[PDB]
């Protein structure tokens, strides 16, 4: 139905030579691309690290890569987890309240040594994981009742546990509790018209902030940014020229549905540019994602032979090559041409040379006249190396001076350059077919504007239009001159210098030919300018530089690919086109895998932002450490298709500590919920004391007590514990700083234990501050044993200076038996460890202080709304009843 | 690695005193690891590689 492939006459109509597609083309060139390097390291001795250098399956990554957008990152629950529990003990009065957030907390990751820094990136980022995982959730339909006109909240909602305390109060505080737990009630419950249930509820600090910033996430995210969305993929399909179905997308939403948005589909380009060593892999899943499938056909046979009478016929003057058939070698090196041809600058072509190969040498002379007519060799871009060029011009001058038939004058210039002389009786000069990157003279570039640029494009970063020949697909539809006047300068200079050199024969041939040739890179332009737009395009910029900088041969960051073809392969691309019959299968789906990338990209840069500050703010944990250390630690926890896709090349075998240093302060990222629930939990990871880890470690000898048991039931009464939790810092003209490096050169030294001896005598404290150490908590109810009572805050292994410390409770139990002074000994217990941790993590409370916990206000959706996901919704062939500008 | 600078391992550098360590005292251990920690390694530049 495509105008543009309409034929009225048979002039255009050959036989289908073959055909090929995107996801063929993709694999082939990566094992072109491997083998290459494979052959050159056999041949030749090397010395280096071991690379395996396969290739992997790209269907597979493109499919883990859609699996990857339907998973969600929040859940939906009825009550909320418990946040605060309680110990009972021997007093009826008096319970130990505890936080449980810092109990689960502690028990996450591995245990912190200095001596391996990439396992305590690891636990950290182990840790942060936990924190975004606890608080990502949505709460819906919570139990309510009926209590004297007004609706309350059930007592399981409240997160909260205290049922065990219940038994042993007495009635007075049984109907106080029961009062207090009756005064939790539901926001104005009356209303029949209500949507939502508020309540008062317990929560943790860092879970709460997950909590409130996916509540408003979902509150802010809606319509708008859906209706923005599908205005962009409409500009992109309008670029694209796709056809719409007659259905289109209302405005309408029912009064029950809750819609989850949580991808944003406008992409910037800079994340997808800006991974190191990344050109390749870039321009592997451009040919995967948006090139179409077609076929490769033949000129008209008419074109080259007519007959006269049914004995009487015109000879062509190749007809020995028009005969002849390539081999799968040859066919291979067709397919490395045209991909040279669809992607200009980021691919170019070399000369494969074979002394097995025997071909007749006219197959050369020929080549020579046709790889100029081909190929653009400067002023804008090039399809090729100064090398091939050079050959070309050589091959050219050889075709030139060979005179089969009457020769003709020359005249030589001093100079012994190739083509430097005057041919004919008219004397074409023949100089200006050698080439001349800069200005493009000899080639298709030749005195025409190759690259255009007009209205914005989808993708701002592409803005380029590619008018190879100085045709545009216009004229396919709308013509300019007739069929004799399509030409353009090149073609009718090498016709000219063909006619003044005696070749008239090939000179029809190709007058013949041109509008086949023309048509065809026609089709070229047409596939370049709307099929493979999209994000994994080359960067203007990135285009422009690539000629000056292959010029002057300087460094070079998207360094183009480089294939070799063979002579003959010339001659049969040059009697061939490609026209596509169907568009690529992911066409539709191709820029939510873009945006999938580019938020997991983003996700990890924020990680390993967040990472790389933590030898400045603890020197003395990390002294070993590298930025290759949290790189691994990072990417071992990443989704396995990204890395896929990051390794299509194995690059990661070959950057350095400078290019991850300088990928990290890039600024560039891609909005998403994950990253916004992410830099949040890093947002509550801040403060250190949240991950259970500190360097307030004091020693002091304090003696376990041995209170009187005068009277059992008063004493039972208190609720006496002991603990080596500290209140308060100890005061500062009483405390001996420690270091790491003092303390170590002073036990090298074996006069450590006598200093610490000595400060000890004096009733002083000491601080080993300067490392982060693991903290863990233990509840007792008997004497606990030597280990943990005489646990030092160090260890002989030369020390440890760090080692895991336990903060412990002991809860003392009597019965009636118990002789007055019982627990009495004749020499004291000694412990030495104390902790500052400024939390409050346990807490004596009375039981008319149970239910002060309830201070957080949660938002809960009744049961008769709906949570829906319309992030697939994000496909490009979709249109706006009221379209948005 | 050493506190973020690179320095060389001391099977590199071109003397062999293995046999020596067992002998020395601790001042003399801990003047010798702290003279070994003082070998670093610059970024120099060849023909544009590092």
């Amino acid at each position: 139905q495509r105008p543009e492939r309409i034929k009225t006459t048979p002039y255009l109509e050959g036989d289908v030579l073959s055909s090929d597609s995107g996801p063929l083309l993709s694999v082939f060139a990566l094992q072109e691309i491997m083998q290459k390097v494979r052959q050159v390291q056999a041949d030749y001795m090397t010395a280096t690290r071991e690379v395996d250098f396969t290739v992997p399956d790209v269907q597979k990554i493109l499919d883990d890569i859609k699996a990857l957008a339907a998973e969600q990152v929040y859940k939906i629950v009825k009550v909320p987890s418990i946040s605060f529990r309680h110990i009972v003990m021997q007093s009826r009065d008096r319970v130990l309240r505890v936080d449980t957030y810092y109990e689960e907390m502690s028990q996450v990751g591995d245990v912190i040594t200095e001596d391996e820094p990439e396992k305590f990136y690891s636990t950290i980022i182990k840790k942060v994981r936990f924190i975004r995982g606890k608080g990502s959730f949505i709460l819906h339909d919570i139990p309510t009742r009926d209590h004297r006109g007004m609706e309350v909240a059930e007592p399981e909602v409240l997160g909260v546990e205290f049922k065990n305390v219940l038994p042993v109060l007495t009635a007075e505080h049984r109907a106080m509790i029961q009062n207090a737990l009756d005064g939790s009630i539901i926001e104005n419950g009356n209303v029949a018209t209500r949507d939502v249930d508020v309540f008062i509820g317990a929560c943790s600090e860092p879970v709460y902030r997950i909590y409130n910033r996916l509540q408003g996430y979902i509150e802010a995210v809606q319509l708008q940014e859906l209706r923005n969305s599908i205005g962009w993929l409409e500009r992109l399909g309008h670029r694209k020229r796709i056809t719409y179905s007659q259905e289109v997308l209302t405005d309408f939403r029912r009064q029950d549905t809750i819609w989850v948005l949580a991808l944003q589909l406008p992409v910037n380009p800079q994340v997808v540019w800006d991974v190191p060593r990344s050109s390749i892999a870039n321009l592997i899943m451009n040919i995967a994602t948006c090139l179409p499938t077609g076929e490769y056909i033949a000129p008209n046979p008419r074109i080259s032979s007519i007959t006269l009478t049914q004995r009487i016929t015109t000879t062509g003057p190749f007809a020995i090559l028009t005969g002849s058939t390539p081999t799968a070698q040859q066919l291979n090196d067709v397919r490395k041409i045209y991909l040279a041809l669809m992607f200009p600058g980021q691919i170019i072509l070399d000369l494969k040379i074979d002394p097995g190969e025997r071909m007749d040498p006219a197959v050369r002379m020929v080549a020579g006249v046709v790889g100029h007519l081909l190929f653009t060799a400067g002023g804008r871009f090039t399809n090729l190396t100064q090398n091939m060029a050079r050959q070309l011009d050589i091959a050219l001058n050889d075709y030139l001076l060979y005179m089969y038939n009457t020769r003709v004058q020359v005249n030589y210039g001093p100079t012994g350059e190739p083509l430097d002389f005057q041919i004919g009786r008219n004397q074409y000069d023949c100089n200006v077919f050698r080439a001349d990157f800069a200005t493009g003279t000899g080639y298709n570039g030749w005195a025409t504007i190759d690259v255009e640029y007009r209205e914005p494009a989808p993708y701002v970063h592409a803005q380029r239009y590619i008018r190879y020949c100085g045709i545009d697909s216009r004229e396919l539809i709308n013509p300019t001159t007739y069929g004799i006047g399509m030409t353009y300068h090149c073609y009718n200079e090498m016709l000219r210098m063909l006619v003044a050199a005696g070749k008239d024969s090939e000179a029809a041939y190709f007058r013949s030919m041109l509008p086949f040739h023309m048509v065809r890179f026609a089709r070229i332009n047409q596939i370049i300018n709307e099929d493979l737009h999209s994000v994994f395009s080359l960067p203007d910029d990135m285009f422009n530089a690539l000629l000056p900088d292959l010029i002057a041969g300087a460094h070079q960051n998207a360094d183009p690919v480089v294939l070799d073809v063979s002579w003959i392969s010339l001659w049969f691309a040059f009697n061939r086109s490609f026209e596509p019959t169907h568009r690529n299968e992911m066409l539709e789906v191709a820029p939510l895998i873009e945006s999938v990338y580019a938020s997991e990209l983003s996700v990890m840069k924020v990680d390993m932002r967040h990472l790389s500050l933590m030898q400045r703010r603890f020197p003395d944990v990390l002294i070993q450490a590298r930025p290759s250390h949290f790189w691994k630690a990072v990417l071992n926890d990443s989704p396995e298709a990204v890395k896929a896709v990051m390794n299509l090349s194995h690059s990661h075998n070959f950057i350095n500590i400078r290019d991850m240093m300088r990928w990290v302060m890039l600024p560039s990222l891609q909005p998403s919920l994950k990253l916004a629930l992410e830099e949040e939990a890093w947002a509550a990871a801040n403060d250190f004391e949240d991950l259970m880890l500190t360097d307030q470690v004091y020693m002091h000898r304090d003696m376990l007590p041995e209170p009187r048991l005068d009277d059992i039931e008063r004493f039972r009464q208190e609720g006496f514990y002991y603990t080596n939790m500290l209140e308060a810092p100890p005061e500062i003209d009483r405390v001996v700083q420690y270091t790491y490096e003092i303390a170590r050169l002073q036990a090298n030294m074996g006069q450590f234990r006598a200093a610490l001896r000595r400060i000890m005598d004096d009733d002083d404290w000491v601080r080993f501050g300067g490392v982060l150490r693991t903290v863990r908590v233990k509840f007792y109810d008997a004497r606990p044993p030597d280990d943990v009572l005489q646990g030092l805050p160090f260890s002989y292994d030369t020390i440890k200076y760090a080692t895991e410390t336990t903060i412990f409770y002991l809860i003392y139990n009597v019965e009636f038996s118990n002789t007055p002074d019982s627990l009495v000994l004749i020499n004291p217990t000694y412990t030495m460890t104390k902790v500052f941790i400024n939390k409050r993590i346990v807490e004596r409370v009375r039981v008319g202080q149970i239910l002060a916990v309830l201070n957080r206000r949660f938002v809960a959706y009744k049961g008769k709304m709906r949570i829906m996901d319309i992030t697939q919704s994000l496909k490009m062939g979709t249109k706006l009843a009221a379209p948005t500008v």
